[PDB]
């Protein structure tokens, strides 16, 4: 259980974007329907009032939290991996639009999973915003929690995968446009029962056998990391 308060770039905080530039959902509960349009930007996917800008090469922090701002972030029982796509805004995240600039699963070095180092950074991962054309996007961060995951939501709806999604309406000014955004897949869609990494046992299977869900990382894509940017208890 866990949502984004906000978003910061190049290490400057961008404020509250709670239902003003992230299409908030009303709680923290988990999607886990793999074919419901809650899939595509959680419960309440509509238009917000602002936008935040950015240029290509800035860095786009989200910030996530559970109950309060810089809080548990989110249970240290919700093992699992972190993506962030991007998709024109004109979709509304309708279609194949979807393009994935971030994945991280589970690292073998610090023997720990993406959510774990998640907690260890306040809430904050970061990805390097695209050469895109400039105009209106959506980001859409997804936490993919894996703790019931050995069952399919489709066959006992008590269980499955949980997936806490947000997306941050973003307009990119500057850029040369030297990648330009490829088509990318659908949400919902693009994940269904059979996909690697949406059944999975965490507690029998070692964690250096997970596969992610493709789709894979676009080449256009500029890196990002897990790790706090800044201190939400002084900004
Ligand atoms: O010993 C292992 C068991 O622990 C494992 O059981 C899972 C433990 O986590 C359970 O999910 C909880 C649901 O409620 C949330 O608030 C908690 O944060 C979650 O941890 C899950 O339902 C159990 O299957 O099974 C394998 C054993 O080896
Ligand atoms: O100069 C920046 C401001 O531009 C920033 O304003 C953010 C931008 O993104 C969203 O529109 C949000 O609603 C605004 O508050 O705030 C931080 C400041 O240093
Ligand atoms: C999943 O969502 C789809 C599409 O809205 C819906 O038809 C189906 O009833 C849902 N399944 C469950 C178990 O709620
Ligand atoms: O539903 C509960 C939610 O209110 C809390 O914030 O996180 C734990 C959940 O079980
Ligand atoms: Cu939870």
């Amino acid at each position: 259980h866990t949502l984004v308060w906000g978003v910061w770039v190049n290490g400057v905080d961008q404020g509250d974007g709670r239902n003003i530039y992230i299409r908030s959902p009303p709680n923290n509960n988990p999607v886990k329907n793999l074919t419901s349009p809650d899939m595509t930007c959680n419960v309440d996917n509509r238009v917000v009032p602002k936008s935040v800008p950015v240029n290509a090469g800035d860095t786009l922090t989200f910030e996530w939290y559970h109950n309060t701002r810089d809080d548990d972030i989110i249970a240290s029982s919700h093992h699992g991996p972190i993506a962030v796509y991007i998709a024109p805004a004109a979709s509304n995240g309708q279609g194949n639009v979807w393009v994935k600039l971030f994945e991280d699963a589970y690292n073998v070095t610090n023997s720990t999973w993406a959510v774990d180092r998640l907690i260890t950074a306040h809430g904050q991962h970061s990805v390097v915003v695209p050469h895109v054309a400039p105009g209106d996007y959506l980001f859409r961060a997804e936490i993919i929690a894996l703790h019931e995951a050995d069952s399919l939501y489709s066959q006992n709806p008590i269980r499955g995968a949980q997936f806490y999604i947000s997306c941050a309406q973003i307009t990119i000014n500057s850029s040369d446009d030297s990648t330009p955004l490829p088509a990318g897949v659908p949400f919902p869609g693009a994940y269904t029962d059979s996909t690697p990494g949406i059944q999975f046992n965490i507690y029998t299977t070692p964690a250096t056998s997970y596969v992610a869900p493709p789709p894979s990382v676009w080449s256009g894509a500029l890196g990002g990391s897990i790790a706090q940017v800044g201190d939400a208890s002084l900004e």
